[PDB]
């Protein structure tokens, strides 16, 4: 199987700046040639263009409504449509928000698929809940149909079909949930393994539960979104919302590395990665790195070790 | 229920200076006003106010034996006064010899406490198997039951009544005892996990032992005597007793927070916080913070998010 | 049982330099004389004196052939010799590659014995697959029956003799593995515990497998190949392979602790410590110290504590 590299350079879900120089930040650090390595076909689709939409006024709290709407627009199609082609679609952030698209687009030509969402926060937070107007906190409420309705229509997000289900995503790394995204989760009974939950069992266990859990009756496509901020900030510290204690390298690995052995990768989200933010060149190369890392592991490269079929090196 | 928190600017304990700023720092970092807003009532009772026995001559080995007599003599009192009004104590150091009166007082009002000890030492040497005087290292000693006569009378600590035996405490974290300490804990068979425990069974199983361990029968009041160099330095690195492989910040909180869902936490001890002691300001900071972390994690703040009852934040 | 401490100050395995440095740091940290307050009886055998063959022309890829060759001859010498008088082999490097002298010596008088590799790669690749013809990159293959004629011979390794089988030796820590070195290790169905291994199973649980893979049936001795490179290079800073997303400290002393307790420890190496590979001062000490941490390990020292038997410190 092949698959599709799509830079996604949008930062208006945060309010922070920086994020969209993050696909290059990536691409920069060698993502692609990497992932031309594997054995995996490779196509870098470029980085969609994004056309701010002028005098975006916050609709209510919600900051750059319209802007994040279209952008998410066209990506949910560049998506889609490479998903269409059966192509694995890996999309480079930018910020959390674009995951709406990521997965919008994904649904449509595989809408049984289920979401293994890794990120310290669950970004499960409504226009009416968020205490910032953010979209990039806001992405699993646009999508989730248990939360259609429960908020008004914001503008540019008209094209958002709640495409999945609290019974179609699971959490991991959570560590930082708002009053009402935890109501919000717990009130929806979603399945997550917090920061609790993997020091309670260990990554391993985390995993075997989180994959019988969501692939136990059907084996569907899996649309791994994977923020960035999810890692301890000691691996991942480049981003606009550090938590301490979170999955550490080796655990973050293990994910992606667990993911890729399941073969149902169907679409991946590196997002959060914001060069700008680094104490030290270090930091934001660290970062960047891992972020490589993650991608690859989700790919095939194993901890391990790695040699090509069919071939005696003696 | 409510939460008293009590001061204790002491440092005779530690050769060393600069934990009676310990209770200070807690502060400065937002711990009450943060406390506040937990599902507890909260009153700041202030610093008991030590007062220095002039001419405190070394009984032995044993230092400032009256100074810190008298001082935990205080606290015990402010400690069972505030304990018998039913509000849980919480004494943020200071160092770990002020351990002493915040048990004693405690138990008290709750005699038929246990105890959860925290940290990389046992500080259950005994004035004679000391290395140095400090009795910041011999807390456990003077509360022991078994330990009782088994070494001669420091002045100041006549009032002292070994109020808990070895099947009543139990150690988390471990990694450095002295050869008599450990001989003590083997010999009374004291029930612990050192490090090694809990790179064998995984922070989640050693929560369960220890609290089936100390509750299984009856479910007495609990006291949590945490030392902050339990964690390892590159957490709590401000501390006069750092130790390497320690409690990771996850292990430690998953430890408080558990023992916050038994419900019974009725004693809580802040200990070896010393500003001072920092490489950099980063240092500093950073331990204070997981020291106000620990705290409330205590007291119901949950990695995995938290919600106001009764409370439709839709 | 006693202890012999044997030097081996040699570097031509790796291309850099500075680990011959390295049984003097490890020395100076205090190796010695903390060793000998463990139940062990110990003796210093000193540093071999390595004769650099004149003209080393690299046999092809495999560069300094004879001179590591005439190295490891030397030792395995010395190892075979005080093994043969019942005494605990212990080795400080230099480099990886005079494992093949250590391991080849201690198989002559305990050939029965099995081996615990530690470290980040498998260093298994043969003069045909390395990519360098670095040999500090290719110890277990001239121990290894299996790969025996799978490749050319060496000038200077003539005289060692596969000594062991793929059933008598495992990994533990592995995250970097050459193309060849894992169609190798995956050829010879050789069981090892990558760090991905150990993030799922946990490094307790990796234990028991390891040990009742390579004693479950016979007792036999204990081969410990300990890489310092196997540890995260947080704790293990100074070596010239470091690879991120390695075993804690805790992890590594928790190995060491249960090999110790197996009573099998026969031989051991502490190799690639190289102090001149500091970032700063620290690092370089940091490195060493748990260098030594590990080898009181393997030795008694237990974080649990320690106490001299028959003794009442009351
Ligand atoms: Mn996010
Ligand atoms: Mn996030
Ligand atoms: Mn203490
Ligand atoms: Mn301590
Ligand atoms: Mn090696
Ligand atoms: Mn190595």
């Amino acid at each position: 199987k092949p698959i599709e590299i799509i830079g996604a350079p949008f930062s208006k879900g945060q309010p922070r700046g920086g994020v969209e120089k993050g696909p290059a930040a990536l691409r920069k650090a060698g993502l692609v040639e990497k992932l031309k390595e594997t054995e995996y076909n490779v196509r870098d689709h470029g980085d969609l263009a994004f056309v701010d939409v002028p005098n975006d006024s916050p609709f209510q709290i919600v900051k750059n409504p319209r802007s994040v709407g279209k952008a998410n627009e066209q990506l949910a199609a560049v998506v889609a449509e490479t998903q269409k082609n059966g192509t694995i679609s890996v999309v480079l952030g930018g910020d959390h928000s674009m995951a709406i698209g990521s997965i919008s687009g994904h649904a449509r030509v595989h809408p049984d698929l289920c979401v293994i969402w890794v990120d310290a926060h669950t970004d499960i937070n409504t226009p009416l809940t968020t205490s910032s107007g953010n979209l990039h906190g806001q992405p699993v409420a646009f999508l989730l149909k248990e939360l259609k309705g429960k908020f008004p229509d914001v503008p540019g997000f008209s094209w958002v079909t709640p495409c999945i289900s609290a019974k179609d995503i699971v959490y991991i790394g959570l560590r930082d949930v708002d009053p009402g995204e935890h109501y919000i989760i717990k009130t929806l009974g979603i399945k997550y393994f917090s920061m609790t939950e993997v020091d309670k069992l260990g990554i391993g266990k985390v995993m075997e539960e989180t994959f019988s859990y969501l692939l136990g009756r059907k084996k569907r496509p899996i649309h791994l979104s994977f923020d960035v901020d999810g890692l301890d900030p000691v691996f991942t510290p480049a981003t606009g919302t550090p938590v301490v204690g979170g999955l550490s390298y080796r655990e973050g690995l293990y994910i992606t590395e667990e993911i890729y052995k399941t073969g149902l990768l169907s679409g991946l989200d590196i997002m959060e990665v914001n060069p700008t933010l680094g104490k030290t060149p270090e930091e934001v190369t660290r970062t960047v790195n891992t972020a490589v890392a993650l991608t690859l592991s989700c790919f095939g490269t194993k901890k391990e070790g790695n040699h090509k079929p069919e071939t005696d090196y003696l």
